């Protein structure tokens, strides 16, 4: 059916579906353009998935799931998993070798979920948003994964799409996705594309080459523990104290509270990349108590400046590991919500002398939009071809005039079977004799054009020069046999020739080299 | 160099060569094609070889040696060891476990001699025969061994070729020698061939299998005290008796008489394989006393038919030990110069119900022209390979075209890199769109070939059907990436696209099943 791209992130999820010549990015049932990676599982047995999941309060943050890409496709013995389970708030535990996300699914019912259960969920999620905006079945996506992916994430990926009920057509690059959704794929010559990719959770930044066609990821480096929700932590630490000192009351401990500044936190976080200031204010936040402090541009930098310098390292590290200059990079792609931010923005401008990145779609949709170019382009799989092959003559065909002159009767690339017929004359008064000499090539002088054969007409009654009318005709076969006439048109006096590919046919070689002289007269 | 073929018998050694398309059995500098397995060292210190050893009448025989065939390799307490010193009239002796033969070497000088140091000196005049007729050194040999002999009697019979200056390249058994000299190896099926094998010493029957290129010895058996030299000896003990009878002169303990009369019995043996009467004389035989006799082909038949009906029990027991019946054997190959006795011919006819044996070569040099045609391919060692490695597509490249038709660009096995092109045009009048549908695979419908991937080709301009030209391209890069541009050639308009290796790859699995099907059509 129709195909769509879906960036699975690991903090938010994407889909976009390429529709009557646009890419559209679908907005889920509450009008979001993305989706939390979240999964909760509440006490009276219900499931929640994305925002439902990500903006439930409870007093218990152990039975909602989130970060499960940080676990697919990876062994228990990861020494990626021994960091990642540290500070995840649920239960992860080793069967057979791999990582299992334990729950409370209702009433103390344990269950153990594969991150790739976890990440159909998702999917499953993303696929109702774009079923409810197309009104039809989705069978097909295109679903990205970060470059540094290895073959078992990419499989587990897969296999959470299959689970969601997608044929994952094709697993793409994240930063590649990108770079497709900003139309670099088509454009002329070897261009060198720095990603950088700062989302919730992650930072990416990747060196792609785009050459004639092909996209080569050259070097990946980031940061796997760097991303908005480490800014959030910061400015979240800040009024955690400030409110403490201003009302004694500390609402660490208190898990319904801590999430509801985080998501105060995170909106005034997005307007102070539009705007100076905000005012972050929550009604009885804590025992009748409001809320009400404002947070400047200024403060959240200065609360997160050390984290945001960080991010010049590791595109430091992608220049030398693809031993590259700032210089040599042709294209600066900003992925990630977290990109929006103007620190973040004057810190690559600086780092790259003043050059812009590209600009127009929305960093957080940009893998999405790229996948949904490339799902466009899949869908085509089912159109049917409408093309018919022509049976043509491979080289042009004719005869000798006076002056050793190539005369074309069957153009090069004319449909066979053909006949061709043209009137020639005598060069000379009571001229009683043609030799009609048969030629193939595309050079004009037939000294440098393949003789084929030879036949004469005889008999040509007295005339002044260029009176007679002699037709000579070039017929072609449905066997491909060319046969020549000439005919006195005056008397009906002829003579044929029967051409054969016996022992004076060209090599598809020695064609090769004759078609280079085509198209020059 | 040049490898020759060596027989080394226990009675005779024969020594062929293939050259210039053929086969030459190689005559020695007394003219016999077959050289006697024989060394004797005279009281004045000369050491004699072939036929000087043999024909050398002497009243000492304890200095000539020969049957070192029957020592060599063995252990001095060998059961057929301890039988065969019995009847050996030269000295046999143990040092540090192994048989060694003592003789006067000159003026009663003793040397003990290893049995392959005798063979050394035999295969050294069959190396010099070769050279002689050659007028080249010979370094390299193919030796022959029955069937039964264990590594020890092959790597001493090595170790003789390699004293003698040769190396022996193989050892090889002496039926299968038999059966590549009658080209039995160059056959297909499975073929059963009984090698019937009496020669001067010796009876070797041999039951080989051979089977799409493989030589199997299924079974041998036979005796290894019956052959050519059993029958003269039995045509002796007759004469001497009739002689005594006529004269009164006993010839035996007399060996300078013995050897006179054994060597005009062996060449009378041989003339009644060809007629039935033969004429042995010899002038001043025994004390000026002439020797007059004639023998008739049915008296030698007479003296020896006990012998000769024994050769059919081993042939018996090869049958049963191979579990085959007498229309099982699909060859019969005659080896030895025994099997030139027309009773012994007869009594292998008759035992495979008249069923021929092999004729063309003769069977005394069977064994050596085996040799000779194997030491003639593995002269082929030193060759130098003339083969170029092409890079090919391993799969047939096309568009779909009208009613979903694999139309070819690239033909399974074309030389890549390449370019190949083809004119297209519309199905319909004024059609404005083409869809290019890349396959991959050897089906004449694409629905049973590889989608590598689609594109259009807009804005054609309006036409009849069939007279827009649009050339399709196909072009491989020397990196293996396949390209396909479509241009209408019209008006320049055109698309591309680049196929990746990536997810879209077929397994040599699945290019194994679909070159299958290729050489169809
Ligand atoms: N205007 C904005 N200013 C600052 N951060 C933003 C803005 N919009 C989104 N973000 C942040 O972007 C992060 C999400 O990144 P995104 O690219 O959507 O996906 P992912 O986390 O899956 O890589 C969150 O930390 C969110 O707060
Ligand atoms: N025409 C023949 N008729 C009978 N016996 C023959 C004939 N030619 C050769 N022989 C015998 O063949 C024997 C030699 O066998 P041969 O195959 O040459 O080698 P080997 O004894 O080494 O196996 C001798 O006994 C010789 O007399
Ligand atoms: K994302
Ligand atoms: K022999």
């Amino acid at each position: 059916g129709t195909v769509v791209g879906i960036d699975l992130g690991t903090t938010y999820s994407c889909v976009g579906v390429f529709k009557n010549g646009r890419v559209e990015i679908i907005a889920n049932d509450q009008g979001n353009r993305i989706t939390p990676s979240y999964v909760a599982f509440t006490p009276e047995g219900e499931r929640l998935i994305g925002d439902a999941a990500k903006n439930q309060l409870t007093s218990n943050p152990e039975n909602t799931v989130f970060d499960a890409k940080r676990l697919i496709g990876r062994t228990w013995n990861d020494p990626s998993v021994q960091q990642d389970i540290k500070f995840l708030p649920f239960k992860v535990v080793e069967k057979k070798t791999k990582p299992y996300i334990q729950v409370d699914i209702g009433g103390g019912q344990t269950k153990t979920f594969a991150p790739e259960e976890i990440s159909a969920m998702v999917l499953t999620k993303m696929k109702e948003t774009a079923e409810a905006y197309l009104g039809k079945k989705v069978t097909h996506a295109v679903v990205t994964v970060p470059a540094y992916f290895n073959d078992a994430q990419r499989q587990a990926t897969k296999d959470a799409g299959t689970i969601a009920g997608l044929n994952v057509m094709r697993i793409i690059n994240e930063p590649t996705a990108a770079a497709i959704a900003y139309g670099l794929d088509k454009r002329e010559g070897e261009k060198n594309i720095l990603v950088f990719d700062l989302g919730g959770g992650a930072f990416d930044v990747s060196l792609l080459t785009i050459d004639n066609g092909v996209f080569e990821v050259v070097a990946t480096n980031g940061d796997t523990h760097l991303g908005g929700e480490d800014f959030d932590q910061r400015v979240m630490e800040h009024f955690i104290k400030l409110y403490k000192k201003k009302t004694g009351k500390d609402v660490r401990k208190d898990n319904r509270a801590v999430q509801k500044l985080r998501r105060e936190v995170e909106k005034a976080k997005r307007a102070l990349s539009s705007q100076h200031q905000a005012r972050i204010e929550i009604e009885s936040f804590f025992e009748g108590e409001d809320f009400s402090e404002t947070l400047t541009r200024a403060k959240f930098e200065e609360l997160n400046m050390d984290l945001f310098r960080s991010t010049m390292k590791p595109v430091q590290k992608v220049l030398e590991d693809s031993d590259l200059k700032k210089s040599d990079i042709d294209e600066i792609v900003l992925v990630g919500g977290s990109t929006r931010i103007p620190k973040i923005q004057q810190l690559v401008k600086e780092f790259f002398n003043g050059k812009e990145p590209s600009r127009g779609i929305n960093p957080d949709e940009a893998v999405a939009y790229g996948a949904a170019v490339q799902a466009g382009v899949l869908s085509g799989d089912q159109d049917t071809g409408d093309l018919v092959l022509l049976d043509v003559c491979p080289l042009t065909l004719g005869i000798e005039t006076v002056g050793g002159v190539m005369t074309k009767l069957i153009p090069r690339n004319t449909v066979v079977p053909t006949k061709k017929s043209q009137i020639f004359s005598t060069a000379s008064d009571n001229q009683p004799t043609f030799t009609i000499k048969v030629y193939e090539g595309e050079r004009p002088l037939t000294k440098d054009n393949h003789l084929l054969g030879t036949f004469d007409l005889t008999g040509i009654p007295p005339a002044p020069r260029g009176v007679p009318q002699i037709e000579v005709t070039f017929e072609i076969d449905v066997n491909g046999i060319l046969r020549v006439t000439a005919e006195d048109k005056g008397t009906g006096n002829k003579n044929k020739i029967t051409i054969t590919n016996d022992q004076n046919r060209l090599t598809p070689e020695e064609i090769e080299r004759m078609v280079n002289d085509a198209e020059k007269f």
